[PDB]
C-alpha cells in the first residue's frame, strides 16, 4: 500500500454554512454516505474537518458515527483549517475537498476562499483544464501542481471541488426548503466526492 496520507481525504461539511443546509439533516447524510463508501472500499481513510472545536456539525457527526458504529480508524472528525492540516494539525492528508460554487471561481468566503488563497493561481489554472462548471450534487478532481504553496507546505496533491445543494435564497439554484430534493443532492455530492477520491487512490 501507498502511504496513509496518499489514501486520506479531508473534507469539510458541504452546504452547511453559506448554503444554510440544516445541520441535523446534513449530519445524518454525512454518516450514511461515509458508511456506504467504507462498506465498498478498503484502504481509504476519511476525515471530516471544521475550524472550531465548538463546531456543531462535528459534534453531531461524532454522536451519529458512534451510534452507527462506523470504523473509527477509517473515519474520524478533526478540528483544524483544511489548508493547514500538516503544518498546524500535524495530520498529513494529500487530498482535500472544497465546497465550491457552480462557476468554480475563487473568493466568496468560506472554505472555497481559503483553499484558493492557500493554493494560489495554480489551482485556478488547473481547475480550468478539468471543468468549466459544476451542477449541484457533483464534483471534479483537480491535480494540484507541485509549485503550489499548499502542495509544498501541506503535501496536498489533489483538490476535489464539490457543489452541494443550496438552501440560501441569496445564492444560485436555491431549493427553497425542498429537502426531499436537497437531501438527495447532498447524498449525491458526498458520493460523487468519495468516488472521485477512490478513483485517485486506485
Ligand atoms: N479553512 C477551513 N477549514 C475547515 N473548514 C472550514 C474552513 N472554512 C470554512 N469551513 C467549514 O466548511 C464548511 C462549509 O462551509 P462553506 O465554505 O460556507 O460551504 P457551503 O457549501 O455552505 O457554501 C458554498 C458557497 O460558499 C463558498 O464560498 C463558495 O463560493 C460557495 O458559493 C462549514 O462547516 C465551515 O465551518
Amino acid at each position: 500500500l501507498s502511504d496513509i496520507s496518499s489514501r486520506t481525504l479531508a473534507f469539510p461539511s458541504i452546504s452547511t454554512a453559506d448554503f444554510q443546509f440544516d445541520l441535523d439533516r446534513a449530519s445524518d447524510i454525512i454518516v450514511d454516505a461515509v458508511a456506504d463508501i467504507l462498506q465498498k472500499y478498503d484502504n481509504i481513510r476519511l476525515v471530516l474537518v471544521d475550524l472550531s472545536h465548538k463546531s456543531r456539525i462535528l459534534s453531531l457527526v461524532k454522536e451519529k458515527a458512534a451510534k452507527k458504529n462506523i470504523n473509527s480508524s477509517r473515519f474520524f472528525t478533526f478540528v483544524g483549517d483544511i489548508t493547514q492540516l500538516q503544518s498546524k494539525g500535524g495530520l498529513r492528508c494529500n487530498v482535500i475537498a472544497n465546497a465550491a460554487n457552480w462557476r468554480l471561481k475563487p473568493g466568496g468566503g468560506g472554505v472555497n476562499a481559503a483553499i484558493y488563497n492557500a493554493a494560489g493561481e495554480d489551482l485556478q489554472r488547473a481547475t480550468k483544464e478539468c471543468a468549466d462548471t459544476l451542477r449541484p450534487g457533483s464534483s471534479v478532481a483537480v491535480p494540484l501542481p507541485s509549485t503550489s504553496p499548499l502542495h509544498q507546505r501541506e503535501g496536498v496533491t489533489h483538490i476535489i471541488h464539490v457543489l452541494g445543494p443550496n438552501m440560501n435564497p441569496m445564492r444560485p439554484d436555491c431549493l427553497k426548503n425542498d429537502y426531499t430534493k436537497g437531501s438527495k443532492i447532498l447524498h449525491e455530492a458526498y458520493t460523487s466526492l468519495f468516488e472521485n477520491f477512490v478513483a485517485i487512490v486506485q
